[PDB]
């Protein structure tokens, strides 16, 4: 229905603007020294969200009328099977649109010009088939656990002054996460406190809640209880109305009935040896006095998301009415205690025998810049899982992009008529990436492009863009690598719909309405 | 990736503006001629708040959209580590920003410039291991007890004309408080009735409050009580209080909260003085002093209560109504009562004692100090200026910008003095360059003098943490564009 | 009034806008189906200037507030040593400005980038003497003399249907032109039309004036006279004496024609008709200047001026029927140093293109003699250079490369433009064009009649070698002045 | 009547704005990689002039309400004395205004800072002490005649791809000039044609006028006549001209004004070439060249006239006809003609050339120069930082700020080069600090190199008064709210 009318030229233009606007923000993000973008919104979110991951912020927000959301949505599928590394895929697609302005001069058949996607099928071929990636990544592995690909993802991120160490920590997390058991139950939070480590590794799941001022400080061989239904009692489905009774004698039983709820909770809780209770909602006051005497620590209004992960962690339980204790519930038993961390007080669940689920706690300076660690971390978890079993990678720092560009230029001219025009335009698309990496490093982009091309042309796939250097250097020494799937999936997506429809290269434009 | 957006140079300006606004308000705060600031704002605050301490005022309010609050929060961690000293750390960070106007001339990636912070680390340790300055503070101590750091914290506040004598007194308070346990039993009030001595020292505890208009004027052999059918029930509650009370001879009751009206009538007829809403901080202190009490329900009287009976009375000192607890047998905890000349500077004395207890605990443990009055700042500034020219590429514009930031502290210290700031900067630099570590800014002088003779010294913990913290403050400028919130609209 | 405050980005923008507006107008002017532009202004402009030659109209006027008059001025110096072919220099300079938006993206300093133009100048020269071409233009040359560049230069002009023939004629003019003097004394005027030939070549100078309807139709063994200077009864008698002096001196000489650059007195007019002598009133001074070198000239004084003090060439002077209209012919000059070129046309006031097409035409083949060097036409040169220049950007150490590569892709538009107007799809054309050029055959080019690609040499199209060397050096620098200048100091009442 | 209202601080701003507006156009111009600008205007202006010399363009126009024209006017006194080389004097004065924003922050006495100018004079000697000038320029000078300052003057001008060769030519022009009388008898015109040399040096004077269509093409053993000035009477003027003229053998006549038609017919038959409306300035120079003559009424022929004869002819050069006067016996006065590669930038030659004539003459007379490429400026910068610490009171703050001003110049010279500015600044500082006055910014290299090997040096005078002018301009805009003077050209 209604509003927003666009056709042919004007409609093509809307696609054009969306690609250029996104490219500049993502432009600072790529390579060993990127920049931080900080966002504040109104009416649906709490505060300032800062993300160095182009994928994370894009998924969350659809700011305006121009089209770009659908292109953005696709990158997530990429994350599930490979994703990140560094966010470069969005940039390649955007630059495709710049050539379109020179096409109107031609003024006849973009479709004839378009001969290129079949030609760009070649990109699926040339970009990720020539150059020997990586191989072993044995298992657990001493030295090769990190100090390579995680570091590159982080280098593009500003926090590398101390976060390079954080990245190193993440693979330790993946080692426990490898084997059989699914990609689930990984929890991470950041703490407002400065230390050299800037992060702490827990033996289990971290939660931030307390029963009250009273109750024992620490429990051992802990039994964990999770209830779906609240502790609160009174109304029931049918009120039974608020009653009055024939004398003061029968009003007493009602108060007495309250005591019975108290009775059930302690009598069978004691047999279990219950050390901790976690409830996701409001908690009734009566049990609270009881738990302190028993020596049981309960958690008021515990977050549901923490709870679901916790069930996987402790073998779980079936949560229903107060019958829920004993056998229906399973409780792991290493150590549960509330421990002060840097400055804040946190409760630590640890020693889960099953081992499938684990939690990582980050620590920091207390800056917005610190919130950067949250954005980088999310990026890192996805990067390592894919690196371990994809058994395939490419040289980073734009090494791959310059090589393909040299190869694609040859393709133009070699093909005779009709075929040649789009293939060269596709070819120039590789050139902007070298420019994007250099500009964010504070070095003159013009000077950098010229010197960059000569090293790639020579045949060293290892050589690439070194931002700290300001010129060109050996990418491999740095340990900068991109996963094979991230590069492979994007080229097909760019040349997917593009092929068959207007069957060839220089896409999209609008259709009906 | 958008919100409220400004890019590179405009983005830089939002951080740039926040630092300059804070520096001017805080500059007048520092040293002997510093001045008190008062704030008034609409809704959810009341009216006049006056905070001499820069840290306390910044923490309380997030006034506007431009970023600065996160930078503000960090000073508190520093406060916990050692505390106040003199407020100077916020100021260094602000002047760092002015150089950034010239960083556009550098013309490269600002993150790349950030290497200067590492360079700042060189500045951080140049200050360190150069000029050992202190050895001492064994415990109690005959002559090193004061005329030192307490005097410098007090230097910031104009009370120093007679106050420095009072601050000498404060370490005596600390010596009694370092042992036995806690950080309790210290209370300070001011009275109007000026004399040269300006302070006494109460062995007991001093409190300002009254039961009500009725009740006996004075109590002797005083005993102290401290406490942590419906219609019919209330009468019994009254009755239990009187029955237990009469046998004891109960002279005074102190309760840390609101007090129910029924008992009030009974206390008047009985001849018992009670205190409504007594502050908790005073109450804990009283317990150590009186031998303590077991505070619980109305069973609290007799044996579970230990009472000190020298004398409790409401005493007129000078003018204002106050109640004096004295004659404590323990002697471990005391209250210092200082008499002033009747000015805000008299209220100024309130924060001088707080400042003194904290220093000695930290000063004994660190075993290190630095010269105060900006002595360290010019010396460090002299060392840092050389570093900028020496370092290549990226480092040189950034290195001197941090070095430059040391210069304002000398300027801030004397601007509030009443002397011309421009003249002060040149003269200061010449003495530090020459090689005298002891030499520093003398505000009373208007020029430079020997800091050690004053006795002004600064705790080692305040200096090490600020420099690492400062780097983070300089670390949140240009790289961050806008990005507003922490507290409701 | 005082106003118009602009700085930094806004000042750059004024430069940006001037380049974009000009490029669209000059855009269809390149190649076989170029578009006719007609432009008029009040005052002394006159009437008919319809401009297909981009350089000619731009040079003539400076109509509006934005700054671009100076960039336009620069193209003419190029024109004097070579100029045209097709007007492409302005287009290439204009497209460079688009990257200026990316300059703020580079966010450092624009001056570092402009050094690329110097480099571009080197790029211009390394795109000149390497990556070969035709190696023809021996001298005189019976078949390669034309039907070449002019055909392509003419291609941008509509009149190509009968004008391509005209174009062939123009090199004959250069063959006589080459030698002792320089590029001097060449005059050409269109005379609408009505003949298959569409042009007659005059062995001498062309003139267009008549004394009056009466007077002898033809003169032979003609002596030419050019003069700088234009009892009451005896006064009347004295007038007769002026008549007498003019006749007495005239008959002995045999004077066949008189030409004067000013008003002529009525009394002598009757005399000339009876004698058998034709006179010209208010003949243009410029025509006379050209004529003096040609005929050996004379000394122009008072009536003593006839006989020996004046020299009169005597081949043939006549008024002849040219297709339809009458135009005077001065011809058969012994010296041979200076000549006159005459052309015609279909007549749609698009023929007037020939008035300025010709201005570009005049310089190009005169130049061809001097160069003894030429390049393949039909855009053959542009595709070859484009293939070579793409490699060249990486060949340079840096700085040079960024500007050189952008410059390289600029060449792509010209092949597109040549076939775009041709009535064929540009997209198919650009790809097929490159394959033949990359192959190694320099003779391959845009075959516009064909609609595809073919042997340019077979068609017979070549461009003056100078047009390519100067244009490349000139284009980069003409482009540089608008981009490098941020903030032009002014004051604009308007 | 009333539209714009300004007071004190905003008044400073109007003055502030003028310095920034001028600085952006001028900065591009400075150093070996500068730019050229074109101005249209209207009324009493023939056509747009494009000026590279900051001094020439500012003198010629007073475009708007803000006051800057007077600041501009002073630079010319500097130019007659020396001036040029590169226009940097105006830029440096402009950058001192930026500190003024800092100054309101100071919030004290604005003129207290004014002491810094006195200090600036101290700063000026500071460069002299800390840089090695030159050891020679003893007249004529076999290799150091050029390939130094002219190269720097010209390098700032892009045209140096081929024009560096013409820059070399200009000193030869000054060497003949040095001697007996002031700055006169030098004529130079650009020509629209292409050649490798890009210019020709003429021993005589070049002119561009023609008698008429008729008249002999060429004259030899030429006699030259210069003039400062019913029907039957007209014939007599014709008679005197021919009779007297024939005896002398008269080959050419040059008249500075309109010429009567009757003689024109005579000259053609006689075989004499005359010039109508010849420019007086060309004539005066020509007279010195040919030995001159006494110009009066028609009694002017014979001995009162002295004519030199080598060759006078009209020659085709490129596309435009000009007349060449050549073979002067005196040799004292000469004319320079330059061609080059054409465009807008060739009208530039009239502009660039004016600058060239001024720099080279100075080089022979001064016998003093300093190393170019910014070598002088960085070394002064290393030197400037130490002095500020030493100077008492007012002087330290102002001397240091003046001192860091010099840092930007290395950055601007490098920036136009086309190389990374950040890397360049620090490396430059290291070479100067060591003690090599020769080392400087090698823009072509992209890094620091030995300036002396290049051969580039700057005239000593340009440096002496730039510092003094910069200081008066630096005394600046802060002073008076209105300045104005003159009605030029």
């Amino acid at each position: 229905a209604g509003a927003d009318e666009e056709r042919a030229e004007t409609a093509r233009l809307s696609s054009f603007i969306g690609a250029i606007a996104i490219g500049d923000l993502v432009k600072s993000t790529l390579g060993p020294k990127g920049m931080d973008k900080i966002l504040l919104s109104s009416g649906r979110d709490a505060s300032l969200m800062v993300t160095n991951d182009g994928a994370t912020i894009l998924k969350n927000i659809g700011v305006d009328n121009p089209a770009a959301k659908v292109l953005v949505d696709m990158s997530r599928v990429q994350d599930d099977e490979v994703g990140d590394g560094t966010t470069s895929v969005t940039v390649l697609a955007a630059e495709l649109l710049r050539e379109a302005e020179s096409l109107i001069a031609k003024k006849i058949h973009p479709q004839t010009i378009i001969a290129g996607w079949r030609e760009a099928t070649k990109a699926a071929r040339q970009a990720l088939l020539n150059s020997a990636v990586d191989h072993g990544s044995d298992e657990v592995k001493f030295r090769q656990d990190l100090m390579n690909i995680a570091g590159t993802t982080l280098s593009s991120k500003l926090l590398t002054h101390h976060k390079d160490h954080f990245t190193k920590l993440a693979v330790e997390a993946v080692l426990r996460l490898k084997g059989s058991g699914n990609l689930e139950a990984i929890h991470v939070i950041k703490k407002l406190g400065g230390s050299l480590a800037d992060s702490y590794l827990d033996e289990g799941f971290l939660l931030d809640k307390k029963i009250g001022v009273n109750q024992p400080k620490r429990i051992e061989n802990a039994k964990i209880l999770i209830a779906n239904t609240g502790m609160d009692t009174d109304k029931i489905k049918i009120f039974g109305s608020r009653v009055r009774v024939d004398s003061t004698a029968k009003v007493a039983e009602i108060e007495h009935a309250e005591k019975e709820k108290m009775k059930e909770k302690v009598e069978r809780i004691l047999k279990h040896g219950i050390n901790c209770f976690i409830n996701r909602q409001l908690i009734y006051n009566y049990p609270e006095q009881l738990f302190g005497a028993a020596g049981v620590m309960a958690i008021e209004h515990a977050d549901f998301v923490g709870v679901e992960r916790l069930a996987l962690v402790t073998g779980g339980e079936i949560a229903s009415t107060f019958d829920h204790p004993e056998l229906v519930k399973l409780g792991s038993c290493k150590l549960i205690e509330e421990v002060m961390i840097g400055e804040d007080k946190l409760i630590h669940f640890s020693g889960v025998a099953l081992g499938e689920a684990c939690t990582i706690v980050l620590r920091g300076a207390t800056q917005q810049i610190l919130d950067e660690a949250e954005r980088s971390l999310h990026d890192a978890l996805c990067v390592l899982a894919q690196t371990v079993k994809d058994s395939r990678t490419v040289y980073g720092g734009g090494c791959s992009e310059m090589l393909m560009a040299h190869a694609v230029t040859q393709l133009a001219s070699r093909t005779p008529g009709k075929e040649a025009v789009a293939m060269e335009s596709y070819a120039k698309a590789l050139r902007m990436l070298p420019t994007i990496i250099a500009d964010n490093a504070g070095y003159d982009s013009a000077d950098l492009v010229a010197q960059l091309r000569a090293a790639h042309s020579e045949g060293k796939t290892t050589a690439g863009l070194d931002m700290k250097e300001g010129t060109i250097g050996d990418m491999s020494v740095l340990g900068i690598t991109e996963s094979f799937q991230v590069k492979r999936q994007v080229l097909l997506s760019a040349a997917e719909a593009a092929e068959v429809i207007l069957r060839v290269d220089n896409i999209i434009k609008a259709a009906p309405r």
